[PDB]
């Protein structure tokens, strides 16, 4: 059931937003503020920005046909972070910790 697997996707996103993961998930909660100092080049590098609130809205608006499409947006959000930032940036390590949560849940769904 595609409906049931999308309910699992909503459960994975709910955990990613949970207090347990907040110490490293918070940079991914909302769209990157491209007007902040140091982010003048974000829009030139990142063609398709993505964040957890936009994914939550896409789930609510039924913009994902299946778990594969939901997973693609979660992975786009982490890939944007890895592409934009230097490999030693604090946010890259936070993205890895959050991706560990996602990949384990997504694989076992
Ligand atoms: C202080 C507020 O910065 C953020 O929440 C935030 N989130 C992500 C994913 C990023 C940033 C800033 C650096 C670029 C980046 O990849």
């Amino acid at each position: 059931s595609h409906m049931e697997q999308l309910k699992c996707c909503s459960g994975i996103l709910k955990e990613m937003f949970a207090k347990k993961h907040a110490a490293y998930a918070w940079p991914f909660y909302k769209p990157v503020d491209v007007e902040a100092l140091g982010l003048h080049d974000y829009c030139d590098i990142i063609k398709h920005p993505m964040d957890m609130s936009t994914i939550k809205s896409k789930l609510e608006a039924r913009e994902y046909r299946d778990a594969q499409e939901f997973g693609a947006d979660v992975r786009l959000m982490f890939s944007n972070c890895y592409k934009y930032n230097p490999p030693d940036h604090e946010v890259v390590a936070m993205a890895r910790k959050l991706q560990d949560v996602f990949e384990m849940r997504f694989a076992k769904m």
